[PDB]
């Protein structure tokens, strides 16, 4: 389907100005005008290249032997019978030249005649593409295409588009008046890098779809890197005292976020786990709870999934992960089995898939899962920090590559992510953007390195363009936007060397404001850019943990219903992500306040309804009773507590109340107003 001979069709007589590059499944190398430029639909020369497999005497003929020169394995057979053997592969090259064709397009067929005198256009089952790889195979050797990706040098430099016909793809020069209107993508790439983003798929494989279909759509652009990015998401945890007495475990939900520690030049995969601090009867310590004494040890189970937030799949090794307490006390090393993955882990996906159960760190009947053990002091430290860190390495295994011999994609034992990642990291600018549900998503984009001559052969990459191709920013009416939000609703942060670089650029441009000149800010290799929703406050991991009083209040303004049982509100998915809970209080006529859920571990009274609305439940820690308001003039005040003001342990002096918690008023109404 993606197999056959490769054709270059030129408007000039000497193979200088290619107009179309395309493959044909069979000896029919025609392109009718209906598939086409206009005054440039007159091709005066052409070149086809590929291999032929068969066992007989064969004579070659074309529909135009007078203009044709054809080579089989480097012997001229057209400018005459020749012997070919079954199960062997012969290179083919065909050149054609005609000086003022009066028809547009090309009618051209390649035939052969066997010994039984059967002449026919060569079958698709006999034709294969050239070996457009950085290396020859034992079978198919390779050889105006300096890097051998298949795209002519001049197209890569000057700009090209691919049109998806039904049968196959035409690659042609970009032209303003035809293609900008029709809204086509304008590609440039290096003519000397087989993969301009230094990744394992070629610029030509990308744009013609001869590529692993699990590769992210944006990474089908030759200027956007395709590579996995993997972290571990822990969903819940259960702690146990290490060894017929009763169950004495602590089970808690957990929230995990991939992190980034500034912008910074580290390529590590890490996630930070927050263990829920809310109520799980009594207010015992953890050791009291499990009956741990000072010489006991505890252990930990959890449910996890792997998360691929990059742009290429992983097939046959999940990366290895350290579970770390505090700054550097490794509690465990988590490995899955090499070459025994139950599924691939695709971009923007989980392993296991969400429709299947998660992985238990100590799985049911797995006899050799290592206990994740803590000594007593480590246990107390976990109680107090309620935090773990998962450090995941970048060992991702073998790559699924396109095979030009059979037009198939398969895991190639000879190709490995560890051979590609370093050069990807070396030749691209990195942007981390959180505009999608506030999680940190990293992309890398081909960008010039002025100090490295090869990298100066790549097209200029602007900040604006980068954001459009790597993250799907668009500009529907003069303004760059991500899914409806203007770019000005996000901040820019850079590492120190990038910051200096960008400051020099703006001064050169006499620009005072970065947002009005994104189209003129150039990106270089090794830059690091962090772009974050401005509504939010972020911690040192760049996770969203707060927001302005004004933003929080505004987001709660629209109230659907209120009563003595609770509140029913529409709250933005994003705001909800920065809140740990609510505090409900009745304020009497003299100003004194009765706090109803007055404990740091009893703030979890919001819940997401199946209809998307939020219910704030007054009954839950009021002993299942609606609020009792002894006087209609009393007020019911409700407060939001952001995660960065959340208290996660009793206070120093032992107080477990909400006293002193920094909280944001978001609802206040008298008894008679409810
Ligand atoms: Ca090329
Ligand atoms: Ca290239």
């Amino acid at each position: 389907s993606s197999q056959g001979l490769l054709g270059y069709y030129f408007s000039d007589l000497n193979f200088q100005a290619p107009m179309v590059v395309t493959s044909s499944t069979t000896g029919d190398l025609s392109i009718p005008s209906s598939e086409l430029p206009s005054e440039n639909q007159y091709f005066q020369s052409a070149i086809w290249s590929g291999f032929i497999k068969v066992s007989d005497e064969y004579t070659f003929a074309t529909s135009a032997d007078n203009h044709v020169t054809m080579w089989v394995d480097d012997q001229e057979v057209i400018n005459n019978k020749i012997r070919l053997e079954k199960g062997r592969l012969y290179q083919i090259k065909i050149q054609y030249q005609r000086e003022n064709p009066t028809e547009k397009g090309l009618d051209f067929k390649l035939y052969w005649t066997d010994s039984q005198n059967k002449k026919e256009v060569i079958s698709s089952d006999n034709l294969q593409l050239p070996e457009l790889k950085q290396k020859s195979s034992n079978s198919r050797k390779k050889r105006p295409d300096r890097d051998n990706d298949g795209i002519p040098d001049s197209l890569e430099v000057e700009g090209y588009t691919v049109d998806v016909k039904n049968k196959r793809t035409f690659l042609s020069p970009w032209i303003s008046n035809i293609h900008e209107k029709k809204g086509l993508t304008k590609y440039k790439s290096s003519p000397e890098k087989w993969s301009t983003a230094s990744d394992p798929y070629s610029d030509f494989e990308k744009v013609t779809g001869r590529i692993d279909k699990n590769v992210s759509p944006e990474a089908r652009h030759p200027l956007v890197a395709a590579y996995p990015i993997v972290h571990v998401d822990m969903e819940n945890i259960i702690l146990s005292k290490n060894e017929d007495s009763q169950t004495r475990t602590i089970s808690k939900n957990t929230s995990t976020s991939r992190t980034h520690t500034s912008a910074g030049f580290s390529n590590s995969n890490s996630s930070t786990v927050a263990i829920d601090h809310s109520l799980s009867a009594g207010e015992r310590t953890w050791a009291e709870t499990m009956g741990l004494n000072t010489a006991d040890t505890a252990r930990l189970n959890a449910n996890i999934r792997y998360v691929n937030t990059g742009t290429a799949p992983i097939y046959n090794v999940l990366p290895t992960t350290s579970l770390v307490l505090g700054k550097n006390q490794t509690l465990a090393t988590i490995k899955a089995k090499e070459n025994q993955l139950s599924q691939i882990l695709a971009p923007n996906n989980y392993y296991p898939s969400k429709n299947l159960a998660p992985i238990a760190l100590n799985a049911q009947d797995d006899f050799s899962s290592t206990p994740i053990t803590m000594n007593y002091n480590q246990f107390l430290e976990l109680e107090k920090t309620k935090q773990l860190r998962l450090d995941t390495d970048q060992v991702y295994g073998n790559i699924a590559t396109y095979n030009f011999e059979n037009g198939r994609v398969r895991v190639d034992t000879g190709s490995n992510w560890s051979e590609v990642l370093p050069q990807i990291q070396e030749t691209t600018a990195r942007i981390i953007f959180n505009g999608k549900d506030l999680n940190l998503v990293e992309r890398r984009i081909a960008a010039v390195n002025p100090s490295d001559p090869l990298e100066t052969t790549k097209p200029d990459m602007t900040l604006k363009e980068a954001l459009k191709i790597a993250f799907g920013f668009n500009e529907p009416n003069g303004n760059l936007q991500y899914q409806g939000k203007d770019i000005t609703e996000f901040d820019f942060n850079f590492d120190q060397q990038t910051s200096q670089n960008i400051k020099n650029q703006l001064a050169e441009l006499n620009a005072t404001n970065i947002y009005t000149v994104l189209d003129k800010i150039k990106l270089n290799a090794k830059m690091n850019i962090l772009i974050r929703d401005k509504r939010f406050h972020y911690d040192r991991n760049n996770i969203a943990v707060g927001a302005d009083e004004s933003v929080v209040k505004e987001a709660h303004r629209e109230v659907i219903n209120s009563s003595t049982e609770g509140l029913l509100l529409n709250i933005d998915k994003d705001i909800r992500k920065i809140l740990s809970g609510y505090i409900v209080e009745i304020e009497d006529t003299e100003g004194l306040k009765e706090v109803i859920n007055d404990r740091y571990d009893m703030l979890n009274i919001s819940s997401l309804r199946q209809d998307g609305k939020t219910f704030i439940d007054f009954k839950k820690y009021n002993d299942k009773l609606p609020l009792y308001i002894s006087n209609p003039n009393y007020k019911v005040n409700v407060y939001a507590v952001t995660k960065e003001n959340t208290i996660i342990n009793p206070s120093e002096n032992g107080d477990t109340s909400t006293n002193g918690i920094k909280k944001i008023l978001i609802f206040s109404k008298k008894g008679y107003e409810i």
